[PDB]
């Protein structure tokens, strides 16, 4: 009760100090009239932004390097394609259930289950097959051929978590279970990459898992929260500093919800990770 | 726990299975008794000692202080007898852990009786559903009144938590099955403290007032859920895992907790008390 509440207050005021001011120099602004934030509120640090035209940011907390994106607005899919590519991404994981996808008020496409083309990049899916996580969470893995004019074809894995009840909270079980695939699919592609020669291994801005929700701050902070506690390096790290990397990273909202602070807090007691600093 | 004490535990599990292995025509085992079916799966047998009515494989358990009900799902051929169970028992939370889609597999033979309202011999019942409640990853309770009516009778009304969406392949994780164990102790806690203001001889019964819980033969998930409720409660902080699940198949038959994932479950939540797997 007492330790839960203070990691509460000091990322509150974490989070309000972060808040985005009008036309805030902290944070990437659209440049040319397109909208670039699904949501007016969660914005996108510009420091660590990969590019200028889409919401998303290069975390690294600890050890773990990860993309932590907004699902991409319809003008943004070629963008959102290229980033995918010149990243050279190792898997993508999407937290947006086909529930939400599929309903049009939203307005998040369908960009990874069908074929289309965008601008000049082509791509295509196929499934492959879906893996249980646990109570009955499913994720139906896809390999996305991206394509484009003159360059090379990049095949991304895709985890996508179809049946992430939209009410609930997925248990800190289900979580850990889904980091795991997500590292596990990361590290085969990774090592593709590596047989192959590509310079890619050499730079550390590519290679990185790509994970989005809806806005990328709830769900992908709770997944990127346990793909952290999982690699061994980051033993050192208590909750407060990995939620507080993550909010100056892209913005004071990542963790959300209660419910999903609650995750990270089961998984950290289960490895004795301290809560707070000092 | 440590691989080797789950190995351990498995060992001494096994063995004890094995003693209670039903004979033919097994005086430890109630017998069906002319020719009437009695057990829905001929190798999941009712041990006499505790049964709780000649014509049901059902038996009273009681695991340190935790007294519940376990049965399999009720035949065709047993709802009237089920239903006096309930009944006379005063029942104060039936849980139902066998999902809709098995339930509508007539392959199955699994009677919808708590969703319906009917007439099994003497009985009229009638349920209304009264609201859903979340237990986590998607998992949902599905709660029904059930009125049980009978002639010259009184009118009992048992709360009925369906997990209606219970995952027919999947293991369901320690944290929902410790969800489920609190809200089916609240839901009794609840009834029980009604039947108590109206003055219910009832409560002074050790037989009565006993959570009922089955899923398809009240082995599997049905000892999962029951083991989860004995640890729910600061009085059993003595038991290991061992002997939860040794009394349980002692007072039912060998086959509680029927799966390996069942028994992980139990001891995922051991582990989170520091409780004992093994005995010594």
């Amino acid at each position: 009760p007492e330790a839960r509440a203070e990691l509460s207050s000091r990322l509150t005021t974490l989070r309000n100090t972060l808040a985005p001011a009008t036309n805030d120099p902290r944070y990437l602004q659209a440049c040319g009239g397109e909208k670039l934030n699904r949501f007016r509120d969660i914005q996108c640090r510009r420091q660590t932004a990969v590019r200028a035209d889409l919401n998303a940011n290069y975390i690294q907390v600890g050890n773990t390097r990860t993309i932590a994106c907004q699902y991409p607005l319809q003008s943004q899919l070629e963008s959102h394609f290229r980033m995918l590519a010149e990243n050279r991404t190792p898997v993508l994981a999407v937290l947006a259930s086909s529930s939400e996808i599929a309903n049009q008020r939203f307005g998040m496409p369908d960009y990874f289950r069908q074929s289309g083309t965008y601008g000049s990049i082509t791509v295509e899916s196929k499934m492959t097959q879906q893996v249980g996580l646990g109570d009955g969470i499913m994720a139906d893995m896809y390999t996305l051929t991206i394509r484009e004019a003159g360059q090379k074809t990049i095949s991304v894995p895709v985890v996508h978590v179809g049946n992430w009840p939209d009410q609930t909270a997925v248990s800190s079980e289900v979580t850990k279970a889904l980091a795991s695939l997500v590292d596990q699919t990361a590290e085969t592609k990774r090592n593709m990459y590596e047989s192959k020669g590509s310079s890619a291994v050499a730079d550390d801005s590519k290679l990185r898992p790509v994970i989005h929700c809806r806005a990328g701050v709830g769900r992908t902070a709770q997944l990127i929260g346990a793909m952290c506690m999982n690699d061994s390096r980051n033993s050192q790290l208590s909750v407060e500093d990995m939620v507080s990397q993550m909010r100056v990273q892209r913005n004071g909202i990542m963790v959300q919800k209660d419910e999903q602070l609650d995750v990270l807090i089961k998984l950290a007691e289960g490895q004795g990770r301290p809560l707070l600093n000092s």
